[PDB]
């Protein structure tokens, strides 16, 4: 009962019916609860926020001007520039950070083209009936045309500004923009920045787990390419090199145009666009996150553990001379010793 997941779907403006059913979520073997949903104006959310918790909030009007954003005014509007376009062979898109793919040699589609050479080939693949998948993941530079910029000059920076100020976190970094066919799947990861994650066009659900649960959910070495995501397929778990991925406990909502999920720095997420709802559109806002105190406050929160754990993997790769070596030298020091 209390594993409500997003719950009973929403209900639209005008007796236009549920903006999508249990039908288009995906299946998975784990629990989750719900994300709360809140108005910025509630005591509630703000505690939340303060606190590193998760919250989506309903009514921030922070991309109220992207709301009427939609393939065909994109193309119009936002320049000649080159837009990053990741290929797939099935919904799970997994993500590869190419400086660290020379660390590993046993190793294995990023491409740069124009937005009207994307929404073609999405046109073809549409009216083709192909498999392929396309997610564009693009930062917004400053190639964009007149309406992207004057839309995004109607951000709601006042509210977002008070955000970062409040929470004393550091500077924004980007925004990233998504543009992503029905079905397709982030796979759980974590980011080390603030997240204000600001839905546009079309449904997503988001399911969260806690930095106290990477226990649970096994990231690559901090050198693999794949760092910072999950090892597990959750589609095909496998227990036996992951048994604790058995014991994980999520948190999920899903979010649609304009809703503002905060994720929280080192929260795992996992980001699913809906299967036939069509095309997925959010604008990502990254912040820095605020500089550690004094010297230590033990206990200690989960997410400086996790922190703890890269830089000893950095370190060790640093001293070693050599990525490869970590693992056999991390095993030495714990084999019948701490374990
Ligand atoms: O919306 C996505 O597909 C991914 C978002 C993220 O990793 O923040
Ligand atoms: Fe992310």
């Amino acid at each position: 009962a209390v594993a409500s997941g997003s719950g009973e779907p929403r209900e639209e403006a005008g007796a236009l019916g549920p903006a999508w059913d249990e039908s288009q979520l995906r299946s998975y073997s784990f629990p989750t609860r719900p994300i709360p949903r809140l108005s910025q104006s509630d005591p509630r959310a703000e505690e939340l926020i303060e606190n590193e918790e998760p919250v989506v909030l309903t009514d921030t009007n922070l991309v109220y001007p992207a709301l009427k954003w939609d393939l065909e005014y994109l193309q119009e509007n936002i320049g000649n520039g080159d837009f990053s376009v990741y290929s797939a062979s099935t919904h799970k898109f997994l993500y590869y950070d190419e400086k660290k793919m020379a660390n590993f040699q046993n190793f294995k589609n990023r491409e740069e083209m124009k937005f009207h050479e994307f929404v073609e080939k999405l046109q073809d693949i549409q009216q083709r009936g192909g498999e392929e998948r396309l997610y564009l993941q693009q930062t917004l530079n400053d190639t964009v045309g007149r309406k992207i910029v004057m839309d995004f000059l109607g951000f709601n920076w006042n509210w977002i500004n008070k955000q970062q100020g409040k929470r004393g976190w550091g500077q924004l970094t980007s925004n990233l923009l998504l543009i992503g066919m029905e079905g397709n799947v982030t796979p759980a990861h974590y980011d080390e920045q603030q997240n204000f994650f600001a839905q546009i066009k079309g449904y997503k659900r988001c399911i969260l787990f806690p930095p106290d649960q990477f226990e649970c959910l096994y990231p690559y070495p901090v050198h693999h390419p794949c760092d910072r995501q999950s090892q597990v397929d959750f589609d095909n778990p496998d227990y036996e090199r992951f048994p604790n991925f058995q014991n994980v406990v999520g948190y999920e909502t899903v979010v649609g145009p304009g809703d503002v999920l905060y994720i929280p720095m080192y929260w795992w997420h996992h980001i699913e666009s809906l299967l036939n709802g069509g095309i997925t559109i959010t604008v990502n806002f990254w912040y820095k996150g605020a500089p550690t105190p004094k010297r230590i406050e033990y206990p200690l929160k989960a997410h400086q553990k996790v922190a703890i754990m890269r830089n000893i993997e950095k370190m060790l790769g640093e001293a070693l001379g050599n990525p490869q070596e970590v693992g056999p030298l991390l095993n030495t020091m714990i084999k019948g010793r701490y374990n």
